[PDB]
């Protein structure tokens, strides 16, 4: 049977963490990232996963950290290893600029649900890595001039990120 | 910014079988790009179907997994690290294609998406060291898992598929086949 695991993060409700089961062989690995039935049902309000995305991207990289007031995201690492961070952008929230990180690879195939209203970033710890996620929203998608940007960095939610001189966008410097 | 884009083209000979091909953004940290979004691609589906299921298989140099369908899955397919050879077969007894085939080489700089229609078979070839294949299913009811599928031979004559190797890796029920 497909299988998965589904938990919620202690500190940030609306964040899950989500194990998959593998079916491994010869071959190597088949498995199952979302279901509607298993994974829908944990959105509010009757939202859908209605997009996927990739990211490919090469050691110590850093994505982030990105978010708008409506998309939610279900993140994990299909190639290679990332750290996952998860951190509540909501101003006006009591649990504001907290945090979670994840090291996603093979081994520990976490898959994380992200609310709207927090920012995502990821590390690439591996030589490359491949980054997939998913998005839930009604009406248009959210590009980059319509999202929040918080510096990798931010003193004020103090990530211990494995590396002090990431490769970054000129969005992610502007932040 | 970048606008996502697809680029959504109809197999000539195999109706069904759609190619899509995203445009993705390209830069000092490598690329990012959409493989589906449910409005472009979900009214590809017939009789209001939808993408309800997402897959990742992780496959060694030589590996081939295949031909597998089943009478209801719909799937979507491509390749989202190295190298597959990526293979449709009409496997429908009764169609006036039956058994034939369209072979797709899928890579980061020839990232085609191929939509598989129910009734066919879905196979790849993994040519570079590694690859991850990713695919979508689209079904009513129940997953359609190994007992409920048809399987054919990755080798079958009347298909007479152009693999790259006579010595695939391959697991018992794709050898049982042969
Ligand atoms: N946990 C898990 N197991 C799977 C999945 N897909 C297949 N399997 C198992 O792994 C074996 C290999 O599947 P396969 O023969 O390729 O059938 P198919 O994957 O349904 O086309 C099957 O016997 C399944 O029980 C999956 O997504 N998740
Ligand atoms: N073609 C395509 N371009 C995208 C996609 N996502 C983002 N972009 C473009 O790539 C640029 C960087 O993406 P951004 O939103 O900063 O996310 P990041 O690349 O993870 O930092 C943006 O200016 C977007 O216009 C996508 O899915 N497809
Ligand atoms: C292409 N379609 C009319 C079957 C949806
Ligand atoms: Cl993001
Ligand atoms: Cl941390
Ligand atoms: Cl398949
Ligand atoms: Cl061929």
């Amino acid at each position: 049977a497909i299988e998965f695991d589904i938990q919620e993060s202690k500190i940030l409700k609306g964040v899950y963490i989500i194990t998959p089961n593998k079916f491994r062989d010869l071959r190597g690995e088949i498995w199952t990232a979302f279901t509607s039935e298993a994974v829908d049902k944990l959105l509010p309000n009757g939202l859908k996963f209605i997009h996927d995305k990739f990211i490919h991207s090469k050691h110590n990289v850093i994505r982030g950290i990105h978010g708008d007031v409506k998309t939610y995201k279900l993140a994990t690492c299909v190639y290679g290893e990332v750290h996952q961070v998860v951190v509540d952008c909501r101003k006006d929230s009591p649990t504001y600029l907290k945090h979670e990180r994840f090291i996603i690879n093979q081994d520990n195939q976490k898959i994380i649900l992200v609310p709207a209203g927090f920012g995502n970033a990821h590390y690439v710890s591996s030589e490359t890595a491949v980054y997939y996620y998913k998005c839930a929203y009604l009406g248009e998608y959210m590009d980059a001039p319509d999202q929040f940007t918080y510096a990798w960095n931010d003193e004020r939610i103090g990530i211990d990120w494995p590396t002090n001189n990431p490769i970054l966008s000129e969005r992610d410097i502007l932040a």
